[PDB]
């Protein structure tokens, strides 16, 4: 179990956060492993990848997934310039990050077709701070826990769309949780 932070393992960049609630543990494991273990947590997000991140990775993922309550499994990261959040969601919980927004296209990829939105934070955390910001989504409509995710395939159908990105912050596959109970374990590569 490691803090809240960032660093590298086992040769993996790694982002782990949370609100300071607890209930969560956050590990690393051999390789691009990692696994989250949680109980009536708060806010948190944390999992495995790359910093920077690229436009054209495929992301490749396998594993456990377990939540209980709100919680998302997801192609995760952030661009600066402007500063955005974005998700390509392969699997989640109780709840649908998508609900009540707009819908601004699909794609398909890697075996499902996902629809695409856009939402707004509004001063909340981010990697830069406190701030206003966009979300760009992709929902895979057949959930899943384990497969491979060409990020360009998502990247160009958000540009296409009016969604664009700026420099690529860092870049994950993320277990999230809010206020909610669960365990994963997933390796990425
Ligand atoms: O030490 C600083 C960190 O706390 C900061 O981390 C980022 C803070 O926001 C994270 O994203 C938020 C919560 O879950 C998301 O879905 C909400 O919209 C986000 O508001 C991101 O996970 C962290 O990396 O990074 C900069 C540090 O100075």
């Amino acid at each position: 179990t490691i803090q809240p932070g960032t660093g590298y393992n086992n040769g993996y960049f790694y982002s782990y956060w949370n609100d300071g609630h607890g209930g969560v543990t956050y590990t690393n494991g051999p390789g691009g492993q990692f696994s989250v273990n949680w109980s009536n947590s708060g806010e948190f997000v944390g999992g495995k990848g790359w910093q920077p991140g690229t436009k054209n990775k495929v992301i490749n993922f396998s594993g456990s997934y377990n939540p209980n309550g709100n919680s998302y499994l997801s192609v995760y990261g952030w661009s600066r310039n402007p500063l955005i959040e974005y998700y390509i969601v392969e699997n989640f919980g109780t709840y649908n990050p998508s609900t009540g927004a707009t819908k601004l296209g699909e794609v398909t990829s890697d075996g499902s077709v996902y629809d695409i939105y856009r939402t707004q934070r509004v001063n909340q955390p981010s990697i830069i701070g406190t701030a206003t910001f966009y979300q760009y989504w992709s929902v895979r409509r057949n959930h899943r826990s384990s497969g491979s995710v060409n990020t360009a395939n998502h990247f160009n159908a958000w540009a296409q769309q009016g969604l664009t990105l700026g420099t690529m912050d860092y870049q994950i596959v993320a277990v999230q949780g809010y206020f909610s109970s669960g365990s994963a374990s997933i390796t990425v590569s």
